[PDB]
């Protein structure tokens, strides 16, 4: 017997937010880096990690030129960045919503190793999640993000890891959809190792199928859900070389065999690629001559901001130039969303 | 680790046959009625059930006018009809392939009641299936058909019935794809009882999701598979009345939430409807203003041939008129495939 | 491929602790009541809920006579009670270990309603659980407790609720076994409603089978795990009456059809029964003439302490008499562990 | 909601037959060899395979001395042997029931390779099984046998093979229990290759757990079911050497972690061992100092009859001596059932 999880108005908000995020030509900037990863990135660039430098760097990211207004539909933030204010006086969620963007927040509490596996981990962060999503919904967060990690090994991914990560993602998305927050499932598959297109495509099919079975099990309103997969790409130690067209064909085959078409949009990871390779691959994916009945766009953390961070270097007066650099990649990625990119 | 079930040439035959079957404007005639059901139908029309009458009736179905040549892409036969010859001397598979059609065969051995359930049955017919499909492949059968039955009850469909029927359908489709025969999965849901659009839509989602999970489990090449679902329609004793647009919206929602877009085409059942209601509903489904990234066509057993059987009556000299009647429905259903039908 | 979750020494501690807890004639006192439930219980008895009254009541429970030393193998505490000290100066974990008992702690963070179900809830409390169990392991907690809730309804327990609760229990037990803490799974089935012995026995089989499948999936070392089920008992509004022998037969049938015999012991709930009915039923269960290859004992929260709380009334000078009352039930329950109880 | 598969009288026959089969000190002779395997065995001994030689050899097996009357509780036959008569005039089922034995029949139709796996096969034989079991029940068959095959490889047994074989075994046992025939599940794991005690024990746990989950899913009355597993033994190419006590400890650990104690008895395979090694191992298993709450006995096809077949050689006049040889092993295996064997 059916007791509906959602009223039709709840489905209306989830569908409208998911359509406004993944709108044609728009993408996702992921400024959600935690203090450890951003500490590594500020230590590489050669500055001290303080709250002021992090706030100023996200100022450099967020208040860039109005040319990125038809580029970014939504920005993912850390928890701390929701309660930081810009030097103009405006809080960063209002900064995001003022230029048409949507506020999100990365909500997981890290990765926990699973017993008995070969280095396989699950994700943490389920306690207090309804109250926290209610609080973030009061502060203007309209979507969320959760990151599960899987690695390709000798006999990994085992069935235990895929089952547990799919069940956790479905539980998370149910809780987020209860509170009027569009969830984004991110089934990340680690690119480390040496494996061809074929095996990585294979485990991509198994992982995405288990995810969508668990989503059907937990009554998830799939019209208000976004998918964040990685492009099927060979391992870093894999010796074989492939054109970008084969990678695009393999991605669209791995999606067209799994993703049911009510899922509103597909946002890709960069996954340790270069700044240009991700845009080239996404432009290839948007040019693949099969029938792709959803939005195909980008959600790039490092691939948007890495070289702009390099051109910043920790000095304020370089800012505009660094900001200009960021805009460049954004504009390129916008063309990568519509297939009209050419390098 | 991946050991591929299919060579790329095997995928090439399966994809080419599935594309030739479900080709735009074409549909499926199901003349696959067994001796019991066709015995009931000949006893209703008032003639004796012999081999000659069955052969002559399928002669009346199969050698109709050439106007049905851009109508039927494929015909489903009983096992016996593959070894019957027409009075011209040509065997019925050659009759089908001569006018552009594709030969199929219904291969299941009936329904077996499941213990411990409330009148829920599974399907039979797995033994010797590789040899039988090899034999039918030698005789010109290029696709198959398997029919599982589920009924909506108080606490039915239980998880046991859906799991067992999905596993049996996946096992069947693996065996058929091994031998170069395009399988057609038919997840029939019984329209008996009293239940709204909502509950029947709900169990349609659960059943189709479990089916596609089991197909992903058994490495089924989904580009060479056809889907045969029923239209989500209220029960026969249900008191509420619905327009055809609501039924079309519910069907395309129940498909767009489940069917991955590499599945080549969707052929509907008639499911106890009238001869005109099925064409009206299919014309509505082809006019629904959502994105349907596959072929939507008909596979009508009774809805093509019932009134033509009535106009036959068991007398040979009425034949042409009866045949003319059949052509009428076929032409209508062809328009129901392209959305340009108007009654 | 097998990467062992546990070293053999880890299996040795888990097995030794589980054997010391469930040792023949010993049981579990559950003083783990949170502030809301114990607030209701102090408000029923007519005293104000303060930290001093709670500490003093658990003083009344814990420092009772030495006759309970061969009665209680282990005590379950709230988190707060681990950091309270007795008026002698000794902390309550040392009080427990001084008279032969083992310290436990209830670790879940409550129940969260599942979307789309009919009032079905999951359990919360997975974040930070490895660090918290490391901290409690430093403070002397050697076992844990987690409480999932399921209710018998019209079409409940659904498959979603049982699957999610089993996966959460297995994840919890893996985390606890990683840190050297013996987990106790508690699959509670709510006794509310009107349902016979038959349906409650049925859903007990389904729930326990799904739990043990999920435990086999997560590589749980079942020799170091305790099971905390409820006795299969009809609903509160059920009109049919049953002898205690039928309840004992149904419990031992529902366990002997599911529990694999390496699971070290089975501790029952009281589940809203009377103070005497639970002891009578446990004495019947220990007299059932089938082969029960594990320890069958009690884990009684209310059924040990309710009437002793009544004889306390909130006044200190009644203490000994109230404590004497507690000892009575404990002694009775000890006989209920060995089948030699007679009321 | 519960609709009981079995009336209590049906449970009474299944329990009584299962108790009479596995009765203390009794075992199973498996004369169920099909024409191919027995053709290989008659070709090794150097005689022509005819119906007369097969009938005469099973005469040599079945009408041996009355000292085997407290040895064999039941005999498994091929389908053909049920309709062969002895030269006295009595049919072989009456021969079996006259000396206290129970007639069984091997009912599967062979093994079929699974697509996409690495040499993994499922089992066949489900069609017409209710009618065939009704027919064999009329002829005196009171139990059955079904044989699924799994091999230990690099990345095998995969989850697909274990799931499919468990579902097929449960479906088979439901059908057999519907007709009043006690099923015997045989989850055979192939001993070929090189693998230690540890990995074979591991996959034994996974396989048996999946089997019992599928049996709980299909409402199987486990008091009327027998289990036929193999002893966990290293591979034929494995270099490490183990005492028989370690093999006995590993078997009883792999059973005590999985088998719920209502399953009436456990009958072992010989699995390519010597004639003496199987009896030594079973005598060790019956001497393992853990709590084994079921009957542990033998079901030996080759290990009972191989050397007796050797002492036959295809000549009639050697018969008695050959028969005497058979009795020897039987008597030894009877002691192997009670732990009082000493070689």
């Amino acid at each position: 017997h059916s007791h509906p999880a959602l009223t039709p108005e709840q489905k209306k908000e989830l569908s409208d937010i998911a359509h406004r995020i993944v709108a044609p030509g728009k993408g996702i900037l992921a400024a959600d880096e935690s203090t450890g990863s951003i500490a590594k990135r500020l230590q590489s660039i050669g500055t001290e990690n303080t709250e002021e430098n992090r706030r100023f760097y996200r100022q450099l990211l967020l208040t860039a030129d109005d040319r990125v207004n038809p580029c970014i539909g939504g920005v993912i933030l850390f928890h701390e960045t929701l309660y930081q204010k810009a030097d103009d006086g405006r809080p960063f969620p209002q900064v995001i919503k003022s230029k048409g963007g949507v506020v999100g927040i990365k909500v997981d509490k890290g990765v926990v190793p699973l017993a008995g596996t070969n280095g396989e981990t699950t994700t943490q962060g389920l306690d207090g999640l309804s109250e926290r999503c209610a609080q973030y919904k009061k502060d203007g967060a309209d979507f969320a993000k959760w990151r599960c990690v899987l690695k390709i090994g000798e006999h990994t991914p085992s069935a235990l890891a895929i089952m547990e990560n799919a069940n956790v993602l479905a539980r998370y998305a149910s809780i987020c959809q209860q509170n009027g927050i569009v969830p984004i499932v991110e089934p990340e598959i680690l690119p480390d190792g040496d494996h061809d297109l074929k095996r990585c495509q294979y485990v991509t099919e198994k992982v995405l199928a288990a995810v969508y079975k668990a989503l059907s099990d937990h009554h998830i309103y799939l019209e208000g859900t976004l998918l964040k997969p990685n492009m099927v790409t060979p391992g870093h130690a894999c010796t074989q070389k492939y054109s970008h067209e084969e990678i695009a064909m393999a991605t669209v085959t791995a999606l067209r065999r799994t993703v049911p078409p009510a899922v509103t949009g597909v946002t890709f990871l960069s996954g340790g690629q270069s700044e240009e390779e991700a845009s080239i691959n996404l432009n290839a994916i948007n040019k693949c001559p099969l029938l792709k009945p959803w939005a195909l766009t980008f959600s790039y953390g490092r691939a948007l901001q890495a070289s702009a961070l390099k051109a910043w270097g920790g000095k304020k007066e370089n800012l505009k130039a660094a900001q200009e650099e960021y805009v460049k990649r954004a504009l390129a990625n916008s063309l990568a969303c519509q297939g009209k990119y050419t390098p």
